[PDB]
């Protein structure tokens, strides 16, 4: 199994750069609006403790330089929504795809198009961790890069990049400007909380192993959801939700293995270890492939 | 941070089309007024067992080829064969044609794959050309004709077109001149790859990446000569390291202050002792599909 990103072209066609003064971030151009992190309006001195409302009231449309490549896109309106700035522009992006803005849950995966000065550099798959960070790859200049999924022809934007934490993980907002996790857009010391293992994705991985004929770990027993969740937390595994049980349904139907029976197998693995064996050629249990990712790569 | 990262695929997406001959549908690459695709699109299931492609192709007419770019059929007005690739001349140029070239990559080099089904892009990921000339891709039925590429400035360098999956689950294909990487043939007959080796220069690059991201338990105070390292490498079915490789690792050596031969001494220790149940950059195995250039680009 490979981490596989969505093809990035539909998002590449929406990337722009936004400059205030000497500060250039990436923005997302959809119809006649450009979305970007509001900290583009901050000086280094503002960043230490910014008053965004005051900073913005002193800004005018003509202070914002929006460019697609080197072609300026004139700004005709501006507003702030949580931690994102929305700049109305006088040109509708002819490459706008069908799109929506979604807020994802921990454990869900998405593709990141890393961009610098509006120019795409690379694309990779990420999982939202339970502590609301992503293990991304981002350098200075990447703020405003977005994460997304593509369903049929519709791009669901779910992430806009803002922050790199001391442990080298990343934090950001949805496209309505609300941070995932407790983070704030201020240049003050912050840290990722203790992370946990994404149980629903580990289960998806076990289902993937079964689909490929690797099934030594299946046992004759079952468990209740509550008993499993209480045990899982003692191994720093996330508890399951009803939604997790639901999204495992297709894999459960494909293999004939009830979700709670697979939970009982995973519990035995947690309690007893791998005893030197591998699953899908790995001694480690993978937790960044969702049930959707598994069906998309097996079938 | 450090991720396996593919090139943005947009420039290639705008070239993907669907090609159907008989009951076989796969992908084609539409550049200017030519569509490139695997020649086995012309085979029936019976032909595939032992195809005489020149004989099979002369019996085909332009109208036997259905090319579709989205909702639009493209009229085939000419066809020819170059090794294992079929070239369909069509009556309209692709306005989305990027600046491009066709290159043949060397083992150990990386490239991005745009996996496509029925002419539609489905996913993108990074692969390396293995020393045994396979690639460890993720390809299903319908993926034939998907391509691999690198991007340099605004120029797309196409290096791979997908043809086959071997019994071990690894993959095989051609350059865009239709010549296979490796000893493989486009016939439906069981085929095995030669023994593979690990791409040593890439393992070292990835160890340098691990240091840049603060993961350095595997370092040691020792050093080694290049030849003594290579003796151990070959014993463990790792490729030998050349002085060109040492030079290419230079910037990573400069960035970290770890001499290349010192990192070789660390890798020697890992080969001889294993990882003692530890991990590097989250992996329990030594990763060899990041080139030095891949690492520098990401960690600059
Ligand atoms: C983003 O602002 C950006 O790319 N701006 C472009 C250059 C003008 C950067 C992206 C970061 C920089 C390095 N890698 C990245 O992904 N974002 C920021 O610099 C953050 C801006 C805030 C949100 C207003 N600031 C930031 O991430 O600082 C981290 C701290 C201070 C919150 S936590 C920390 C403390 C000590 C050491 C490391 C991290
Ligand atoms: C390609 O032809 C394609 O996608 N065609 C579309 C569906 C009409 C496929 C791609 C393969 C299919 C499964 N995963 C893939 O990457 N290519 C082929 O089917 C090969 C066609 C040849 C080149 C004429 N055939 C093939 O890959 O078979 C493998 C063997 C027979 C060479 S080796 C083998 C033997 C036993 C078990 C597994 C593999």
């Amino acid at each position: 199994f490979r981490k596989m990103a969505f093809p990035s072209g539909k998002v590449e066609g929406c990337m722009v750069q936004v400059t205030c003064g000497t500060t250039t971030l990436n923005g997302l151009w959809l119809d006649d609006v450009v979305y970007c992190p509001r900290h583009v309006i901050c000086t280094s001195e503002d960043m230490l403790n910014p008053n965004y409302e005051d900073l913005l009231i002193r800004k005018s449309n003509h202070n914002f330089l929006v460019q697609a490549g080197n072609v300026q896109l004139r700004v005709i309106g501006h507003s702030m929504q949580n931690c994102v700035l929305k700049l109305k522009v006088d040109t509708a992006n002819p490459k706008t795809p069908k799109y929506k803005f979604v807020r994802i849950q921990p454990g869900q995966t998405f593709s990141v198009l890393a961009c610098y000065n509006g120019s795409p550099s690379g694309v990779y798959q990420c999982a939202m961790r339970p502590n609301f960070t992503i293990k991304g790859s981002f350098l200075n200049g990447s703020c405003g890069s977005v994460g997304f999924n593509i369903d049929y022809d519709c791009v669901s934007f779910c992430y806009m990049h803002h922050m790199e934490l001391p442990t080298g993980v990343h934090a950001g907002t949805d496209l309505e400007g609300n941070f995932y996790g407790p983070f704030v857009d201020r240049q003050t010391a912050q840290a990722a909380g203790t992370d946990t293992t994404i149980t629903v994705n580990v289960l998806a991985w076990l289902y993937a192993a079964v689909i490929n004929g690797d099934r030594w770990f299946l046992n004759r027993f079952t468990t209740t959801l509550n008993d499993f969740n209480l045990v899982a937390m003692k191994y720093n595994y996330e508890p399951l939700t009803q939604d997790h049980v639901d999204i495992l349904g297709p894999l459960s139907a494909q293999t004939g293995i009830a979700v709670l029976d697979m939970c009982a197998s995973l519990k035995e693995l947690l309690q007893n270890g791998m005893n030197g064996r591998t699953i899908l050629g790995s001694a480690l249990l993978e937790d960044e492939f969702t049930p959707f990712d598994v069906v998309r790569q097996c079938s």
